């Protein structure tokens, strides 16, 4: 029998974590990686999604435009800035890339050393325990494993419309384009929409988000509104209730110069304006049409293109396992991505038992200001557990770092969402505020023990920090009282 | 009588209290004053947080952050020029501007909620009667059925010469009216070290002078740690010496000061000059001069501090003591309005809730922020039995620091588990950025009595330095390498 217990296809956040985890257990194991390019020909090393194109030049980017705001506070802290400061996109990008190759490198090295089998080719099953491996050149090898993981993940999703993908870039581009983008739209409306738009901003640029329905469909709407609200008064432009329909290049240019065309949600009316750079961040597909699944009969619901699979990571077909983002119903996160993969090898060839917790899972979006939650959102608890047996405990706050350079009072909130029917258990966590992801991760571990608000009460706050506020969240929001105004001082 | 509740000292607890109080409908009273320090400083109402404590301190910390911020930005391809200069002036204005701002708040909250202020010195005279001497000397005298003693400390000088009229306290830096120049620190507790580090940070010449350990009472491993990277950081340290002179060597602003110290064993003497000494020693509670011989409450002669009953009260059952003055407390802020206003609640609500000390998160704030949770590592080894104990522990990097390309492998986080408990995480410990932010949660995730199976259960937040706590896998007793980094693997 065959050439590796286990080949996972797909190097990324996911398949690594197995891989590196596998390897343990001295088995062979053989991840195959190959970065299939974006429309306009980009390509990246080992690492995935994440790493690449993903949370690692995401958050970056992001720093860069916090550290713009830093530089406007200090001023107020006595430090003599010189009146304004340019921002170089080029020179940023570049240490990004510094970085991202880094890791690239260190991830080749890691299986090296872990003994792990890298093959940077596209990973397409053939028959059952048979999987072809035409590398990048062409050539084709095939090779056999007792067990397979999918760690494929997904990629970008364009709209159905002209002049997209020959004029706009995604998440997958923006990242490494090799000029600033200039004025820009973006299109869409979630995390990665708002995300970016949130950075390009706040680095200098002109920005405006084209908003379909509503903001971060899926997530807290009030919160989603308060971070469209905030990026609103930060300079960011919204245009609610719009579809692009074509994009047209008015020029060619680095950046060039483009006319998006959009009609209305519900109306017949016509919009024009010209940009520098479309960005489309409109949803990702699952790379898992053309891996060959018929020839071993893997079910994928086809309407999504995700993969159903069992509590233990197992596909229909018991030797297959998938893992990450292509999964149905689960989170699309690295650090579950990470897990999931780490416990499955666990599993298979150590023997433990422990499954893999999707419940309640952390999440933070690195909106300009940062929104952190974990739990069930306010109209998910009164949907799940009935509306006058929720009881929401919320609140402004003002981090002190921002009362000298006297800006953006009562923006920051806090709510705990609790079950009444539970002895208040918080099944919900929600902050928008600074270091969002800092705060919520204790929390999280928190909900994980089934944190009940008056044990919340009973934890004393750290003084002066953001998180406090939930040491102390005593206004309910039946309740109707006051939660502005303020004072600082009662 | 006049007043329902007089609540001596309008601090943290004293306007918690107070204003909790209030919601009850009674007759209130807060007196607050700001006995001068040597040198003769003076703030208004609010306490030592909101004016010589964590508000200006957690402030002059940021000022050093940004300028870390400044140092970063060029690598995240901001065109700074070469070196932006700090004046400290222009920050120390800006601090008592939002200090200010927080005096002339609380004096607003205090007539909104209808408490009465009086701005005088409370000492007791007879039962249930208080004397308060104004600031230009006259007294009135009051009664009330009920009072709190929240009185707070003071910094404590060295016995030696000089010190008073030479060197300066915590209560005197955070309005100190002139750059503070080359600056010794005295002292190597969270008052010591925040501020040899802000200091440090926005630029100044500082050295810090440590009799024994640093941070006493807190994790020692973390507490070296924390002593290395502000060494590392250009932070000049002299171990086991303390100061028997201070001598004027000028007047100035800054003058000109002459420092000799005496060794902690050998017989050995040194000498340095420097522009500001900071005697960060220490601090005694006022707890002397409040007339409590005229009322019979009992105090800690050794220490100064007041017993009370887990319910806040002292031996004489109409008299109650709230926040630092406390015998065997936390002396922090959050713990003192917790206190308080629990207080107010069983005084005038008929709560029944007390008030938890057990597991407060603390945090110091040094360069590299420290926050623990919990029981340090020999402590829970002296509670629960050498190896009962398991020490999960890790180094990090904060994404943020790579583009900047420094300070790799110098964060570290660490939980410590029971195993005769299920690993209960009896002990939680962050050396990294925002640490405050980090231990909050995981000081709730505690008070749930969290376990190390749960904390791994738990899926991480990513990229985000917190998350380290979702996967430390690695165990001291295990021997495992934790460097070394990579990053991927
Ligand atoms: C802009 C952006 C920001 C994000 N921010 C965050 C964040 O802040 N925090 C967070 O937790 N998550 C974030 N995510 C989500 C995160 O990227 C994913 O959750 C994670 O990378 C998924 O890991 P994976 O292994 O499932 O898939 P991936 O990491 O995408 O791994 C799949 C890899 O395998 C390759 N591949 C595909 N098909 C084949 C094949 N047939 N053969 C061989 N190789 C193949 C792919 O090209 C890719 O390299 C972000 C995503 C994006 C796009
Ligand atoms: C430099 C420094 C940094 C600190 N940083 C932090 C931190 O980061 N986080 C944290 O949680 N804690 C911090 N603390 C500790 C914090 O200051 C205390 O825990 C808190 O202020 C105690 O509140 P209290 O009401 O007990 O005393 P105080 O706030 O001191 O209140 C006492 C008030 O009453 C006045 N008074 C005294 N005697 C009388 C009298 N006889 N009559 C009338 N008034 C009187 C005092 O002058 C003072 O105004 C810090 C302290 C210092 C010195
Ligand atoms: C990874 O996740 P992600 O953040 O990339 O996306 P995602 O979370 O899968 O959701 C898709 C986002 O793009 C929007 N969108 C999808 N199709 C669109 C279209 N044709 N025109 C305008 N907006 C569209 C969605 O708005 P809707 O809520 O209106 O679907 C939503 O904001
Ligand atoms: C509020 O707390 P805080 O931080 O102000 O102080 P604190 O936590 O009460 O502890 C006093 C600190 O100052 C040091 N100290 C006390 N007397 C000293 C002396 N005579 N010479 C040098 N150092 C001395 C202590 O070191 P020791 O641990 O050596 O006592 C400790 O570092």
């Amino acid at each position: 029998s065959y050439d590796f217990d286990l080949i996972i296809i797909g190097g990324g956040s996911g398949g690594l974590a197995a891989a590196k985890e596998a390897a343990k257990f001295d088995k062979k194991v053989m991840v195959l990686d190959f970065v299939t390019p974006t429309p306009l020909g980009t390509r990246w090393g080992l690492g995935g999604t994440c790493v690449n194109v993903g949370c690692i030049p995401k958050k970056l980017m992001h720093q860069a435009a916090l550290l713009g705001q830093a530089l406007k506070d200090s001023r107020n802290y006595g430090w003599k800035l010189e009146d304004t400061v340019k921002h170089d996109w080029e020179k940023m990008t570049e240490s990004v890339q510094n970085h991202i190759g880094s890791l690239n490198w260190g991830y080749r090295v890691a299986l090296r050393e872990k003994k792990v089998v890298y093959e940077n080719a596209y990973g397409k099953f053939i028959g059952p325990h048979k999987i072809m491996a035409t590398n990048n050149k062409g050539k084709e090898k095939v090779y056999s494993a007792e067990r397979f993981l999918i760690a494929t993940g997904e990629r970008p999703r364009y709209l159905g419309i002209p002049g997209d993908k020959e004029y706009c870039i995604s998440s997958d581009d923006l990242f490494s384009l090799p000029y600033c983008p200039g004025k820009t739209l973006v299109v869409g409306a979630s995390y990665v929409a708002l995300e970016c738009a949130g950075f390009l901003a706040g680095i200098g640029l002109d920005v405006t988000v084209m908003v379909r329905s509503i903001l971060l469909r899926g997530f807290d709407q009030d919160m989603a509104n308060k971070i469209g609200e905030h990026m609103e008064e930060h300079g960011i432009k919204f245009i609610r209730q719009f579809v692009p329909t074509k994009i047209e290049q008015i020029e060619a240019g680095t950046p060039g110069r483009l006319k998006v065309t959009a009609k209305s949600t519900n109306s017949e009316e016509t919009i024009e304006d010209e940009f520098n750079t479309v960005l489309l961040a409109v949803g990702r597909d699952s790379c898992t049409r053309t891996i060959g699944l018929e020839t071993v009969g893997v079910k994928i619901n086809e309407k999504t293109g995700k993969i159903p699979v069992t509590d233990e990571e197992q596909t229909n077909v018991p030797y297959i396992y998938a893992i990450g983002d292509i999964l149905e119903g689960k989170l699309e996160l690295t650090p579950v991505a990470i897990q999931a993969g780490r416990l499955l090898a666990q599993r298979l060839y150590g023997g433990s038992t422990v499954k893999c917790d999707y419940d309640n899972v952390p999440t933070t979006v690195f909106t300009p200001l940062e929104y952190g939650c974990c739990g069930l959102s306010e109209e998910k608890a009164v949907e799940k557990f009935g509306e006058e047996n929720i009881e929401v405990y919320h609140s402004f706050f003002w981090p002190l770092e921002w009362t000298v350079p006297s800006r953006d009072n009562n923006k920051c909130y806090a709510k705990v969402i609790c079950n009444l029917k539970d002895n208040e258990r918080v099944v919900g966590f929600h902050v928008l505020g600074p270091n969002a992801g800092e705060v919520t991760q204790g929390f999280a571990a928190a909900l994980k023990c089934g944190l009940t608000k008056q044990q919340l009460d009973s934890t004393i706050g750290i003084h002066p920090v953001c998180a406090e506020i939930f040491t102390t969240l005593s206004v309910t929001k039946r309740s109707g009282g006051d939660i502005l105004q303020s004072g600082c001082x009662g």
